[PDB]
């Protein structure tokens, strides 16, 4: 798991995230959808998206960015006690909207990059090191419930 001292780390840095969650959201989903465009795919909703400028345009691409964002929040706040947290989103991912764990990959990758990206030179070493510490924790417990499922 997460020391004390790392998940203050990530929920401090989860503070930036928190005062823009929607701006951080949205460009979460545009960088993942940029960089793998099988990702929109997944999407019914968003698959009619052929541009960034209609992704940067979407007002429901920002909206699914604060649900989505909102969720992992939750479930950072817990501190790795985030089994009924997880669980369902876990279960809805493979079972209904079959999403990959390499997407789930790809998403955290996107989230380490955003967060560069917004803040230049605030995001220090020991704080790329905690968020990434919790965003495996919190892959690692879906691809659990992945192999339960079957789900591939
Ligand atoms: C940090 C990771 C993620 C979190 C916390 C998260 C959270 C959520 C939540 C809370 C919902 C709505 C409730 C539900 O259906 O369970 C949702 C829906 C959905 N998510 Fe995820 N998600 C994540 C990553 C992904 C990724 C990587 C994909 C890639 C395709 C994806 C695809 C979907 C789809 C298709 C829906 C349904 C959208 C709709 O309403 O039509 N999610 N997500």
């Amino acid at each position: 798991g997460l020391s004390d001292g790392e998940w203050q780390q990530v929920l401090n840095v989860w503070g930036k995230v928190e005062a823009d969650i929607a701006g951080h959201g949205q460009e979460v989903l545009i960088r993942l959808f940029t960089g793998h465009p099988e990702t929109l795919e997944k999407f019914d909703k968003f698959k009619h998206l052929k541009t960034e400028a209609e992704m940067k345009a979407s007002e429901d691409l920002k909206k699914h960015g604060t649900v989505v964002l909102t969720a992992l929040g939750g479930i950072l706040k817990k501190k790795g006690h985030h089994e009924a947290e997880l669980k369902p989103l876990a279960q809805s991912h493979a079972t209904k909207h079959k999403i990959p764990i390499k997407y789930l990959e790809f998403i955290s990758d996107a989230i380490i990059h955003v967060l560069h990206s917004k803040h230049p030179g605030d995001f220090g070493a020991d704080a790329q090191g905690a968020m990434t510490k919790a965003l495996e924790l919190f892959r690692n417990d879906i691809a659990a419930k992945y192999k339960e499922l079957g789900f591939q």
